[PDB]
């Protein structure tokens, strides 16, 4: 028997359906689960609204991890701007019966359930520009200098609803997150969304978040994940068929450089050693997108915000997304000002 009984053999709290906490909270259900332990929807009899809460396992690295994302959130909620207001706002947090426990406005479906509830089709190019112009502000606030936060895990499953009829989305889950300060595994990011500089074991900063959202914007419109690396050499190969070949001067640098591509003789780069992949560069942006074919699946023809021209401006922006070089990676001031927003 764990924690009195509560805890079961994973450190993970007991959830019962109907329990009240602190006589302030009715534990509703079950909504969440991960490495970190658990999120129950649960009722807020004090102030009289629904929340969700985030149940840390009774044990010492995840809470220490959790706590790192408190700080965090407590910096950011110091924060007067109502860029502030597309990150997931943290209501309060307390200790429960051994747990470290994240009270959290109560939100609603991430964006990978949007993306099955087409059938993996994709959502319009209109839905998309909104989606992306939500998160470029969301990555400008974590920016601002005071912060340099890294959220480290962007996919679709940590892009939240506010509310299942409208478009309004919020950033969820701090817990791998750190300032420009802080770090490390370089083991961050799922494998689908990875950036570069990190499978190639080089510095991370900011810039990787970008990198993440260029290949989410592409797989919600498109349906289907950009990059799917069933593991690290197999992602740096799905990249290499879109964007050619890393900069040589990236690759002269990069300590994992030699686990993906041979330096010839002359100095200059390639891959490495029998289906093979495709010639670097050749399963091209403009062929996944549909620029001239009716946007992905040809279901778009003559659809408005889909002309050829609106295409063009959201390849552009996202190769700017998925540059190889972090230090000219667009960054979150300029992707607003690109002409796929205005
Ligand atoms: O913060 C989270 C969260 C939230 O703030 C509101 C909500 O309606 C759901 C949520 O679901 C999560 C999850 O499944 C894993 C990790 C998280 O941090 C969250």
């Amino acid at each position: 028997v764990y924690n009195d009984g509560y805890d079961d053999d994973n450190y993970d709290y007991i959830v019962k359906n109907g329990e009240k906490w602190m006589d302030r909270y009715e534990i509703d259900s079950l909504i969440g689960k991960g490495s970190f332990g658990q999120v129950v929807k649960a009722y807020d009899r004090v102030e009289q609204e629904w929340v969700a809460i985030k149940i840390i396992k009774n044990k010492k690295a995840f809470l220490n991890q959790a706590q790192i994302e408190v700080r965090l959130l407590e910096l950011m909620n110091k924060h007067d701007t109502e860029m502030k207001y597309y990150i997931v706002h943290l209501k309060r947090h307390f200790m429960f019966r051994n747990h470290l426990c994240l009270v959290f406005e109560m939100l609603s479906y991430n964006l990978y359930d949007l993306l099955r509830n087409t059938n993996f089709r994709g959502v319009s190019l209109n839905l998309t520009r909104k989606f992306a112009q939500q998160m470029c502000t969301a990555l400008l606030f974590l920016a601002t200098p005071e912060l340099s936060i890294i959220h480290c895990d962007l996919k679709p499953e940590n892009i939240l609803l506010c509310n299942p009829k409208r478009s309004a989305i919020k950033i969820v889950d701090f817990g791998s997150s750190c300032q420009l300060g802080q770090r490390i595994y370089q083991y961050i990011q799922s494998r689908f969304y990875r950036s570069p500089e990190v499978l190639l074991g080089m510095p991370y900063d900011l810039a990787i978040d970008m990198w993440s959202l260029g290949c989410i914007l592409v797989e919600m419109h498109t349906g289907e994940p950009l990059f799917s690396g069933a593991n690290e050499v197999d992602q740096m190969n799905k990249i290499v068929e879109v964007l050619g070949i890393p900069p040589a001067h990236i690759l002269d640098q990069a300590p994992k450089a030699r686990k993906f591509f041979e330096k010839l003789p002359d100095g200059t780069w390639n891959l490495k050693k029998r289906f093979e992949y495709k010639p670097p560069g050749t399963r091209k942006l403009h062929n996944i997108l549909g620029v001239e074919t009716g946007g992905p699946g040809g279901r778009r023809a003559g659809e408005s915000g889909h002309t050829v021209a609106d295409y063009l401006k959201f390849k552009d922006l996202i190769l700017r997304m998925l540059d190889y070089d972090p230090k000219t990676r667009i960054q979150p001031y300029y992707a607003l000002q690109h002409s796929f927003f205005k």
